[PDB]
Protein backbone atom coordinates (compact mmCIF):
# COMPACT_ATOMS: atom_id res chain seq x y z
CA UNK A 1 0.00 0.00 0.00
CA UNK A 2 1.04 3.29 1.25
CA UNK A 3 5.11 3.53 3.11
CA UNK A 4 4.17 2.50 7.02
CA UNK A 5 6.41 4.21 9.74
CA UNK A 6 6.71 3.11 13.38
CA UNK A 7 6.78 6.33 15.48
CA UNK A 8 7.90 6.18 19.69
CA UNK A 9 5.73 9.32 21.24
CA UNK A 10 8.30 9.60 23.84
CA UNK A 11 7.56 11.37 27.18
CA UNK A 12 10.53 13.73 26.51
CA UNK A 13 11.69 12.60 23.38
CA UNK A 14 9.99 11.27 19.60
CA UNK A 15 11.54 9.46 17.26
CA UNK A 16 10.30 7.94 13.85
CA UNK A 17 11.92 5.43 11.71
CA UNK A 18 10.64 3.50 8.54
CA UNK A 19 11.30 0.21 7.42
CA UNK A 20 12.77 -0.23 3.52
CA UNK A 21 13.85 -3.33 1.92
CA UNK A 22 14.96 -4.90 4.96
CA UNK A 23 16.74 -2.14 6.72
CA UNK A 24 15.31 0.69 9.53
CA UNK A 25 16.38 3.85 8.61
CA UNK A 26 15.75 6.36 12.09
CA UNK A 27 14.63 9.41 10.31
CA UNK A 28 16.47 12.98 10.78
CA UNK A 29 14.81 15.97 11.59
CA UNK A 30 15.32 19.41 8.89
CA UNK A 31 18.20 19.84 12.13
CA UNK A 32 19.67 16.77 11.56
CA UNK A 33 18.67 15.24 14.68
CA UNK A 34 17.31 11.93 14.81
CA UNK A 35 15.14 12.02 18.24
CA UNK A 36 12.48 15.34 18.42
CA UNK A 37 11.89 16.84 21.53
CA UNK A 38 7.90 16.06 22.46
CA UNK A 39 7.78 19.92 22.90
CA UNK A 40 5.05 22.35 21.64
CA UNK A 41 5.33 26.16 22.29
CA UNK A 42 2.89 29.49 21.39
CA UNK A 43 4.15 32.63 20.88
CA UNK A 44 3.26 35.57 19.83
CA UNK A 45 2.82 35.01 15.84
CA UNK A 46 3.55 31.49 15.32
CA UNK A 47 2.74 27.84 16.84
CA UNK A 48 6.38 26.06 17.70
CA UNK A 49 6.91 22.00 17.75
CA UNK A 50 9.98 20.62 18.28
CA UNK A 51 13.85 21.88 18.59
CA UNK A 52 12.66 25.37 17.84
CA UNK A 53 9.90 24.54 20.79
CA UNK A 54 12.16 23.47 23.24
CA UNK A 55 15.09 26.34 22.35
CA UNK A 56 12.91 28.99 23.34
CA UNK A 57 11.58 27.29 26.05
CA UNK A 58 13.39 29.53 29.01
CA UNK A 59 12.45 32.72 27.31
CA UNK A 60 8.74 31.82 27.08
CA UNK A 61 7.74 29.19 29.90
CA UNK A 62 4.21 29.59 30.43
CA UNK A 63 3.21 28.60 26.85
CA UNK A 64 5.43 26.14 26.07
CA UNK A 65 3.87 22.79 26.79
CA UNK A 66 5.70 19.41 27.65
CA UNK A 67 4.99 16.21 29.35
CA UNK A 68 1.80 16.18 27.18
CA UNK A 69 2.20 12.18 28.03
CA UNK A 70 1.60 12.15 31.52
CA UNK A 71 -1.92 13.76 30.73
CA UNK A 72 -2.84 11.67 27.93
CA UNK A 73 -5.83 9.29 28.35
CA UNK A 74 -6.19 10.98 32.15
CA UNK A 75 -8.78 13.18 33.87
CA UNK A 76 -8.51 16.38 35.45
CA UNK A 77 -9.27 14.78 39.09
CA UNK A 78 -7.15 11.57 38.52
CA UNK A 79 -4.45 11.99 41.45
CA UNK A 80 -1.39 11.76 39.19
CA UNK A 81 -2.98 15.28 37.18
CA UNK A 82 -2.75 16.91 40.72
CA UNK A 83 1.01 15.61 41.89
CA UNK A 84 2.45 16.80 37.58
CA UNK A 85 0.62 19.92 37.59
CA UNK A 86 2.31 21.53 40.57
CA UNK A 87 5.81 20.63 38.80
CA UNK A 88 4.91 22.73 35.64
CA UNK A 89 4.77 26.03 34.57
CA UNK A 90 1.97 26.18 32.11
CA UNK A 91 -1.75 26.13 33.23
CA UNK A 92 -3.69 23.24 33.03
CA UNK A 93 -7.46 23.86 33.56
CA UNK A 94 -10.55 21.62 34.20
CA UNK A 95 -12.87 21.29 31.20
CA UNK A 96 -15.83 19.34 32.40
CA UNK A 97 -13.66 16.44 33.94
CA UNK A 98 -11.17 16.35 31.24
CA UNK A 99 -7.68 18.23 31.73
CA UNK A 100 -6.54 20.85 29.07
CA UNK A 101 -3.42 22.66 28.77
CA UNK A 102 -4.30 26.71 28.97
CA UNK A 103 -2.05 28.93 27.47
CA UNK A 104 -1.75 32.66 24.97
CA UNK A 105 -1.04 32.18 21.64
CA UNK A 106 -0.83 35.41 19.18
CA UNK A 107 -2.72 37.40 22.74
CA UNK A 108 -5.31 34.83 23.01
CA UNK A 109 -6.30 32.26 25.82
CA UNK A 110 -6.23 29.13 24.08
CA UNK A 111 -7.16 25.43 25.66
CA UNK A 112 -5.74 22.07 24.34
CA UNK A 113 -6.36 18.58 25.43
CA UNK A 114 -3.46 16.55 25.54
CA UNK A 115 -4.00 14.27 22.84
CA UNK A 116 -3.99 17.70 21.09
CA UNK A 117 -1.05 18.53 22.11
CA UNK A 118 0.53 15.21 21.21
CA UNK A 119 -1.32 15.38 17.29
CA UNK A 120 1.53 18.51 17.18
CA UNK A 121 3.80 16.25 17.93
CA UNK A 122 3.47 13.07 15.81
CA UNK A 123 2.08 15.75 12.76
CA UNK A 124 6.02 16.89 13.26
CA UNK A 125 7.36 13.34 13.30
CA UNK A 126 5.21 12.69 9.93
CA UNK A 127 6.97 15.74 8.31
CA UNK A 128 9.83 14.46 9.21
CA UNK A 129 9.33 11.16 7.63
CA UNK A 130 7.83 13.07 4.37
CA UNK A 131 11.09 15.09 4.42
CA UNK A 132 13.14 12.03 4.15
CA UNK A 133 10.82 9.72 1.89
CA UNK A 134 9.38 12.63 -0.78
CA UNK A 135 5.98 10.65 -0.02
CA UNK A 136 2.92 11.37 1.47
CA UNK A 137 2.94 9.24 4.87
CA UNK A 138 -0.37 7.99 6.71
CA UNK A 139 0.01 4.58 8.07
CA UNK A 140 1.82 4.53 11.42
CA UNK A 141 2.80 2.34 14.69
CA UNK A 142 3.00 4.18 17.82
CA UNK A 143 4.02 2.82 20.63
CA UNK A 144 2.87 3.17 24.16
CA UNK A 145 4.27 2.43 27.70
CA UNK A 146 3.59 -1.41 28.84
CA UNK A 147 1.44 0.62 31.76
CA UNK A 148 -0.75 2.36 29.55
CA UNK A 149 -4.63 1.60 30.48
CA UNK A 150 -7.40 1.39 27.53
CA UNK A 151 -8.01 4.99 28.17
CA UNK A 152 -4.64 5.81 27.39
CA UNK A 153 -4.28 4.15 24.31
CA UNK A 154 -7.12 5.72 22.79
CA UNK A 155 -6.46 9.33 23.96
CA UNK A 156 -2.67 7.83 21.68
CA UNK A 157 -4.69 6.78 19.10
CA UNK A 158 -6.76 9.53 18.89
CA UNK A 159 -3.52 11.94 18.50
CA UNK A 160 -2.58 9.86 15.38
CA UNK A 161 -6.05 10.22 13.66
CA UNK A 162 -6.09 14.50 15.02
CA UNK A 163 -2.62 14.27 12.78
CA UNK A 164 -4.03 12.76 9.84
CA UNK A 165 -2.25 9.49 10.62
CA UNK A 166 -3.89 5.90 10.24
CA UNK A 167 -2.66 4.24 13.28
CA UNK A 168 -2.56 0.64 11.79
CA UNK A 169 -1.57 -0.95 15.86
CA UNK A 170 -0.86 0.36 19.31
CA UNK A 171 1.69 -1.53 20.61
CA UNK A 172 3.84 -1.84 23.72
CA UNK A 173 7.40 0.47 23.99
CA UNK A 174 9.05 -2.89 25.67
CA UNK A 175 7.17 -5.16 23.20
CA UNK A 176 8.55 -2.69 20.36
CA UNK A 177 12.28 -2.69 21.83
CA UNK A 178 12.02 -6.97 21.55
CA UNK A 179 10.92 -6.88 18.04
CA UNK A 180 14.10 -4.17 17.26
CA UNK A 181 16.12 -7.01 18.38
CA UNK A 182 14.08 -10.15 16.73
CA UNK A 183 13.67 -11.59 19.83
CA UNK A 184 10.14 -12.89 18.73
CA UNK A 185 11.99 -14.64 15.42
CA UNK A 186 14.39 -16.70 17.69
CA UNK A 187 12.03 -19.93 17.59
CA UNK A 188 12.87 -22.44 20.67
CA UNK A 189 11.07 -22.77 23.99
CA UNK A 190 9.33 -19.81 25.75
CA UNK A 191 11.76 -16.68 25.99
CA UNK A 192 11.49 -14.70 29.18
CA UNK A 193 12.63 -10.77 28.42
CA UNK A 194 13.67 -7.89 30.89
CA UNK A 195 13.46 -4.43 29.13
CA UNK A 196 15.54 -2.00 31.42
CA UNK A 197 13.94 1.20 29.70
CA UNK A 198 15.84 4.47 31.49
CA UNK A 199 14.24 7.48 29.20
CA UNK A 200 15.01 11.22 29.65
CA UNK A 201 11.76 11.11 32.40
CA UNK A 202 11.15 7.59 33.21
CA UNK A 203 11.99 4.65 34.28
CA UNK A 204 10.26 1.41 33.31
CA UNK A 205 11.21 -2.04 33.91
CA UNK A 206 8.81 -4.82 32.12
CA UNK A 207 9.30 -8.44 31.59
CA UNK A 208 7.74 -10.17 28.77
CA UNK A 209 7.37 -13.74 27.78
CA UNK A 210 7.62 -14.78 23.90
CA UNK A 211 5.93 -18.02 23.36
CA UNK A 212 5.42 -19.45 19.52
CA UNK A 213 6.66 -15.60 19.17
CA UNK A 214 3.37 -14.19 20.75
CA UNK A 215 4.12 -11.16 23.23
CA UNK A 216 2.76 -11.42 26.82
CA UNK A 217 3.64 -8.84 29.60
CA UNK A 218 4.28 -10.22 33.07
CA UNK A 219 5.40 -7.73 34.68
CA UNK A 220 5.73 -3.76 35.21
CA UNK A 221 8.30 -1.91 37.42
CA UNK A 222 10.11 1.50 38.28
CA UNK A 223 9.47 5.30 38.48
CA UNK A 224 7.71 7.50 36.30
CA UNK A 225 10.02 10.02 38.14
CA UNK A 226 13.30 9.25 37.36
CA UNK A 227 15.13 10.00 33.91
CA UNK A 228 18.15 10.75 32.39
CA UNK A 229 17.27 14.83 33.56
CA UNK A 230 17.36 13.99 37.28
CA UNK A 231 21.24 12.99 36.94
CA UNK A 232 21.24 16.79 34.26
CA UNK A 233 20.18 17.84 37.39
CA UNK A 234 22.36 17.17 39.73
CA UNK A 235 25.22 17.65 37.28
CA UNK A 236 23.54 21.23 37.07
CA UNK A 237 23.32 22.20 40.86
CA UNK A 238 27.04 20.37 40.98
CA UNK A 239 28.09 23.07 38.90
CA UNK A 240 26.06 26.03 40.12
CA UNK A 241 28.23 25.28 43.55
CA UNK A 242 31.05 25.41 41.50
CA UNK A 243 30.33 28.81 40.19
CA UNK A 244 29.08 29.70 43.85
CA UNK A 245 33.37 28.84 44.88
CA UNK A 246 34.80 30.46 42.56
CA UNK A 247 32.85 33.43 41.84
CA UNK A 248 30.88 34.38 45.48
CA UNK A 249 27.97 34.44 42.88
CA UNK A 250 24.62 32.61 42.65
CA UNK A 251 23.05 31.56 39.20
CA UNK A 252 20.30 30.07 39.94
CA UNK A 253 17.13 32.60 39.77
CA UNK A 254 18.55 33.80 36.03
CA UNK A 255 16.80 31.20 33.67
CA UNK A 256 18.77 31.56 30.68
CA UNK A 257 21.85 31.13 32.68
CA UNK A 258 20.35 28.10 34.12
CA UNK A 259 18.74 26.93 30.94
CA UNK A 260 22.54 27.35 29.22
CA UNK A 261 24.21 25.24 32.11
CA UNK A 262 21.47 22.66 31.54
CA UNK A 263 22.02 22.22 27.81
CA UNK A 264 25.93 21.95 28.63
CA UNK A 265 25.10 19.30 31.46
CA UNK A 266 22.76 17.14 29.12
CA UNK A 267 25.57 17.79 26.32
CA UNK A 268 28.73 16.36 29.21
CA UNK A 269 26.30 13.39 30.46
CA UNK A 270 26.38 12.03 26.58
CA UNK A 271 30.02 12.94 26.52
CA UNK A 272 30.19 10.93 28.87
CA UNK A 273 29.17 7.51 28.12
CA UNK A 274 32.44 7.14 25.97
CA UNK A 275 34.98 9.14 27.20
CA UNK A 276 36.18 9.57 30.75
CA UNK A 277 36.04 13.60 31.34
CA UNK A 278 33.88 16.09 29.39
CA UNK A 279 34.02 20.02 29.28
CA UNK A 280 31.93 22.62 29.65
CA UNK A 281 32.48 26.20 27.88
CA UNK A 282 29.79 28.77 28.29
CA UNK A 283 30.41 32.18 27.45
CA UNK A 284 29.26 35.17 30.08
CA UNK A 285 26.91 32.53 31.60
CA UNK A 286 26.56 34.94 34.79
CA UNK A 287 26.55 38.83 35.02
CA UNK A 288 29.63 38.86 31.91
CA UNK A 289 31.74 36.17 33.62
CA UNK A 290 32.57 33.01 31.18
CA UNK A 291 32.28 29.28 32.67
CA UNK A 292 34.62 26.97 31.28
CA UNK A 293 35.54 23.80 33.46
CA UNK A 294 35.07 20.32 32.93
CA UNK A 295 33.68 16.97 34.74
CA UNK A 296 35.41 13.21 34.72
CA UNK A 297 33.21 10.32 34.43
CA UNK A 298 34.22 9.01 38.20
CA UNK A 299 32.82 12.26 39.64
CA UNK A 300 29.39 12.12 37.17
CA UNK A 301 29.21 8.57 38.76
CA UNK A 302 30.00 9.86 41.99
CA UNK A 303 27.26 12.53 41.81
CA UNK A 304 24.32 9.64 40.76
CA UNK A 305 25.50 6.76 43.09
CA UNK A 306 22.52 6.14 44.89
CA UNK A 307 20.71 6.77 41.66
CA UNK A 308 21.99 4.65 39.48
CA UNK A 309 22.53 1.62 42.40
CA UNK A 310 18.65 1.87 42.83
CA UNK A 311 17.61 1.40 39.17
CA UNK A 312 18.50 -2.33 40.74
CA UNK A 313 15.37 -2.50 42.76
CA UNK A 314 12.67 -2.17 40.52
CA UNK A 315 14.77 -5.22 38.11
CA UNK A 316 13.80 -6.90 41.46
CA UNK A 317 10.59 -6.19 41.84
CA UNK A 318 9.61 -6.91 38.27
CA UNK A 319 11.02 -10.46 38.57
CA UNK A 320 9.18 -11.34 42.03
CA UNK A 321 6.12 -10.33 40.05
CA UNK A 322 6.66 -12.27 37.09
CA UNK A 323 7.80 -15.25 39.41
CA UNK A 324 10.90 -15.74 37.95
CA UNK A 325 14.46 -15.87 39.10
CA UNK A 326 17.07 -13.53 37.40
CA UNK A 327 18.59 -16.53 35.82
CA UNK A 328 16.03 -17.53 33.98
CA UNK A 329 15.65 -14.19 32.14
CA UNK A 330 17.03 -15.25 28.37
CA UNK A 331 17.19 -11.58 26.96
CA UNK A 332 17.98 -8.21 28.18
CA UNK A 333 17.25 -5.16 26.15
CA UNK A 334 18.72 -1.58 26.99
CA UNK A 335 16.43 1.55 25.72
CA UNK A 336 16.89 4.81 26.87
CA UNK A 337 19.94 7.18 26.23
CA UNK A 338 20.81 6.72 29.71
CA UNK A 339 21.36 3.07 29.18
CA UNK A 340 24.51 3.80 27.71
CA UNK A 341 25.86 4.95 30.85
CA UNK A 342 28.80 2.29 31.79
CA UNK A 343 28.17 2.44 35.22
CA UNK A 344 24.43 1.19 34.83
CA UNK A 345 25.76 -1.19 32.13
CA UNK A 346 28.10 -2.30 34.48
CA UNK A 347 25.28 -2.53 37.24
CA UNK A 348 23.14 -4.37 35.20
CA UNK A 349 25.57 -7.01 33.42
CA UNK A 350 26.76 -7.90 37.72
CA UNK A 351 22.93 -7.74 38.83
CA UNK A 352 22.59 -10.36 35.95
CA UNK A 353 25.48 -12.34 37.45
CA UNK A 354 27.94 -11.39 34.06
CA UNK A 355 24.95 -11.83 31.14
CA UNK A 356 25.99 -10.18 27.91
CA UNK A 357 23.31 -7.18 27.54
CA UNK A 358 21.16 -5.97 23.78
CA UNK A 359 23.18 -3.06 23.44
CA UNK A 360 23.74 -2.66 19.73
CA UNK A 361 20.93 -0.22 18.63
CA UNK A 362 21.09 3.05 19.55
CA UNK A 363 18.67 2.80 23.07
CA UNK A 364 17.50 6.61 22.10
CA UNK A 365 15.83 4.83 18.89
CA UNK A 366 15.35 1.18 19.85
CA UNK A 367 11.25 1.68 20.49
CA UNK A 368 11.30 3.72 17.05
CA UNK A 369 13.09 0.95 15.37
CA UNK A 370 11.01 -1.80 16.24
CA UNK A 371 7.47 -0.17 15.99
CA UNK A 372 8.96 0.46 11.99
CA UNK A 373 9.45 -3.59 11.85
CA UNK A 374 6.13 -4.10 12.83
CA UNK A 375 4.99 -1.04 11.06
CA UNK A 376 6.00 -3.06 7.50
CA UNK A 377 4.72 -6.02 9.01
CA UNK A 378 0.88 -5.11 9.65
CA UNK A 379 0.95 -3.54 5.73
CA UNK A 380 2.47 -6.63 4.25
CA UNK A 381 5.61 -4.52 3.31
CA UNK A 382 7.82 -7.68 5.34
MG1 LIG B 1 11.06 5.88 25.80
Amino acid sequence: KGPAVGIDLGTTYSCVGVFQHGKVEIIANDQGNRTTPSYVAFTDTERLIGDAAKNQVAMNPTNTVFDAKRLIGRRFDDAVVQSDMKHWPFMVVNDAGRPKVQVEYKGETKSFYPEEVSSMVLTKMKEIAEAYLGKTVTNAVVTVPAYFNDSQRQATKDAGTIAGLNVLRIINEPTAAAIAYGLDKKVGAERNVLIFDLGGGTFDVSILTIEDGIFEVKSTAGDTHLGGEDFDNRMVNHFIAEFKRKHKKDISENKRAVRRLRTACERAKRTLSSSTQASIEIDSLYEGIDFYTSITRARFEELNADLFRGTLDPVEKALRDAKLDKSQIHDIVLVGGSTRIPKIQKLLQDFFNGKELNKSINPDEAVAYGAAVQAAILSGDK
